[PDB]
């Protein structure tokens, strides 16, 4: 009998796609115990545990510019948000593995690419040959589900505990942007030729692996002053990430050479053109009432331009 609830400005706004989490970092586990609550249920997971889990997450973030537990619960809200506008289209099982997969999908990030951990020949590369961070990511999230009183899936049978622990997996290892640009394609080409098929679980795998890549670049869906000032964030990742590059005695990409910081406008145009429009394209066709994400992308790469000609 135990409902939590936000303020009144919090209590609306959270329902909306572009809604920021804010900076009180305080508020977040109850922002993300709301959306659990909303979206799967007061009787999915023992609070006292879910309580323990979120906290020991939250412990395992690290202080990087970018990649760090606001990005977390940013994250879990986007999905929260596709979840709360298509109710009847998702298992029991996958809203309460969608949400933890977000939490989760960016555990222990140093703020370092895949490449720049295969480049400097970190012990992770050596372990996890592709999708390097995000196969960590898991491993760190099955790490924090044995830690004692930790197991939220503790209710779950031995079958509903391996199907979710899986779709945790697949969700997080979907994150990995190089794997985004044939997972997209693939569910064009099917959503076009019709073959779509929701009961096809490898199907649905994909549309999850969408969905995840779709929160994960959320930043791109919010106000233009939420949009730009976390490009600045992660750009300062990607610079920091140049600056190691260089100290290997290796020239870095563009995007991660700070000397061409008046690139960005133009590069975002790429980003926005290559893989955010397309992503929230695909996702709102195969699902209708996310095409809040596709418009706001389309709106934040109009402010973009505008940066661009001077206008701003
Ligand atoms: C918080 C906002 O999130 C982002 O901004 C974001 N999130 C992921 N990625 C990203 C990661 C890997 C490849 C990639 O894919 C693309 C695709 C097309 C263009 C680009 N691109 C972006 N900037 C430059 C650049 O040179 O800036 C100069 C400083 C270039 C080339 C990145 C894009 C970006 C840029
Ligand atoms: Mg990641
Ligand atoms: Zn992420």
């Amino acid at each position: 009998l135990m409902q939590f609830t936000l303020p009144v400005r919090l209590c609306k706004e959270i329902e909306l796609f572009h809604f920021d989490i804010g900076p009180f970092e305080n508020m977040w586990p109850g922002i993300f115990v709301y959306m659990v609550h909303r979206s799967c249920g007061t009787s999915c997971f023992e609070l006292e545990k879910l309580c323990r889990f979120i906290m020991s997450v939250k412990k395992n973030y690290r202080r990087v510019p970018y990649h760090n537990w606001k990005h977390a619960v940013t994250v879990a809200h986007c999905m929260y948000a596709i979840l709360q506008n298509n109710h009847t289209l998702f298992t029991d099982l996958e809203r309460k593995g969608l949400l933890i997969a977000c939490l989760c999908h960016d555990l222990d990030h140093r703020g370092f690419s895949n490449s720049y951990l295969q480049k400097f020949d970190h012990p992770l590369a050596a372990l996890y040959s592709t999708s390097t961070m995000e196969q960590h990511h898991f491993s760190q999230t099955v790490s924090i589900l044995q830690l004692e009183g930790h197991n939220i899936f503790s209710t779950l049978s031995s079958s509903e505990y391996e199907q979710v622990l899986e779709i945790i997996r697949k969700a997080i290892i979907a994150t990995d942007l190089a794997l985004y640009f044939g997972n997209r394609k693939q569910l064009e080409e099917m959503y076009q030729t019709g073959s779509l098929n929701l009961n096809n679980q490898s199907h649905r795998d994909r549309v999850i692996g969408l969905m995840m890549t779709a929160c994960d670049l959320c930043s791109v869906t919010k106000l233009w002053p939420v949009t730009k000032l976390t490009a600045n964030d992660i750009y300062a990742e990607f610079w920091a990430e140049g600056d190691e590059m260089k100290k290997l005695g290796i020239q870095p990409i563009p995007m991660m050479d700070r000397d061409k910081k008046d690139e960005v406008p133009q590069g975002q145009l790429g980003f926005y053109n290559a893989v955010a429009i397309p992503c929230y394209t695909t996702l709102t066709q195969i699902l209708p009432p996310t095409e809040p994400l596709l418009k706001a992308c389309r709106d934040n790469l109009s402010q973009w331009e505008k940066v661009i000609r001077g206008e701003e």
